[PDB]
């Protein structure tokens, strides 16, 4: 399986900011405030697909804890220019 799980330190913590920056735009919850990421963060790595089959980027799967409710994002990362776009940001979630 391509998913592990990663380590929820700072990190991981500015990814989940990022998701809420992300998610703060597209507003579909209003103005939410980043509390903190917990566990489990996950990630895959995205490979070309021949090839030297390179790493294209990463996915990221977060649990947020924002306005004090709890959000999954989904979050890519492109492998070379470092871009993260948030995928996806849907909430409140059962906690995991």
């Amino acid at each position: 399986g391509e998913w592990e799980e990663i380590d929820i330190g700072p990190f991981t913590q500015n990814l989940g900011k990022f998701a809420v920056d992300e998610a703060n735009k597209r507003g579909q919850y209003g103005r939410l405030t980043f509390n903190k990421v917990i566990r489990p963060c996950m990630k895959k790595t995205i490979y070309e697909n021949e090839g030297f089959r390179e790493i294209k980027g990463y996915e990221y799967q977060l649990y947020v804890i924002a306005s004090d409710k709890l959000f999954r994002a989904d979050i890519s990362e492109d492998y070379k220019t470092r871009e993260r776009k948030l995928l996806r940001f849907e909430g409140p979630v059962p906690p995991p």
